């Protein structure tokens, strides 16, 4: 029941770094397929039956869902190898 939200907005260079850097590796990886991700616009109000710790106020922010509420998040993308450890602690932290 873990999956990864997305938040994203027009014109962030970050969220499209994302994109073309780790997107495409994403759900062919172990971790990606633990959590499957799904984009969102951070201005957009929420899905119905999500249930957020805080606002949404920075893009790219990669919420970790368990069910229907966040059990984590990593704000920015400062790069690859940023990006998976500090998902495996979120990840693990939620089991």
């Amino acid at each position: 029941e873990l999956r990864l939200l997305m938040f994203e907005q027009p014109g962030c260079l970050y969220c499209a770094r994302w994109d073309a850097e780790i997107a495409p590796q994403y759900p062919l990886t172990d971790e990606g397929r633990a959590a499957p991700v799904q984009r969102l616009q951070m201005r957009d109000p929420l899905p119905p039956g999500l249930e957020l710790a805080r606002p949404v106020t920075f893009t790219p922010t990669f919420v970790l869902m368990a069910g229907d509420v966040e059990s984590g998040r990593l704000e920015g993308y400062p790069g690859e190898d940023f990006f998976w450890p500090m998902l495996a602690r979120l990840i693990g932290q939620a089991e």
